[PDB]
């Protein structure tokens, strides 16, 4: 017996796109763009307030030794970032059931563009940018929900970073983690309610939901 949430929330350029093929390609080697990713990861993180979306990206890359122009490879190959295997398919199985809304820490310019790339018709699209404030702050989140009219208990979130965590914790957003590249959970994060390396098991996850 089907138990579907309202709505599924996503975290777009870690859990539904490939960034760190894009970002190592920008970078000139994948030791750079490891270390140029996490450092920007650290960056929202203690952010709060929304700073432009391109100032921290280029602040990552000078803070790690990587040359500022990184920033400007990484905008060049932005139409380059793919979805990993299984985003389009889940996404095209939740639509009947689900309302379905990102929530990234991007520029709203940059976030619309790489939203546009899983050929969905998301019903909420939020970024830091239109949010005032890097997720893990509550209000991304909350903005998203309260777009949809809905509480966080009717809501489930698919993570791609550990950060997100702290926030879905704080919202009250159930949370699945696909968590690809094999990232340990930050230091004081809660766990996930479920983690896996791909994101087929998202679908099965969310059907028993509410169950
Ligand atoms: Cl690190």
């Amino acid at each position: 017996a089907a138990a579907w949430p309202r709505a599924v929330l996503f975290d777009l350029l870690t859990a539904l796109l490939d960034s760190w093929t894009v970002w190592n390609s920008a970078a000139g080697s994948e030791a750079a763009g490891r270390d140029w990713r996490a450092e920007y990861l650290r960056l929202t993180y203690g952010c709060g307030a929304y700073q432009p979306y391109e100032d921290l990206v280029r602040e990552a890359a000078r803070n790690r030794g990587l040359p500022a122009s990184a920033a400007d490879r990484l905008e060049a190959q932005w139409d380059q970032l793919q979805p990993w295997d299984g985003a389009r398919e889940l996404l095209a199985a939740l639509r009947p059931h689900c309302r379905l809304a990102v929530v990234t820490n991007c520029s709203e310019r940059l976030g619309q563009r790489a939203a546009a790339l899983l050929g969905v018709d998301w019903d909420v699209v939020v970024t830091s940018e239109a949010a005032g404030f890097y997720k893990p702050d509550p209000r991304p989140y909350q903005l998203a929900l309260d777009r949809l009219g809905l509480p966080a208990d009717q809501a489930a979130f698919v993570a791609g970073s550990g950060y997100d965590l702290f926030g879905t914790s704080a919202v009250g957003l159930r949370t699945f983690w696909h968590n690809r590249v094999g990232l340990s959970r930050p230091a004081g994060a809660p766990a996930a309610e479920g983690e896996a390396a791909t994101l087929a098991p998202a679908l099965p996850w969310l059907r028993g939901f509410a169950a």
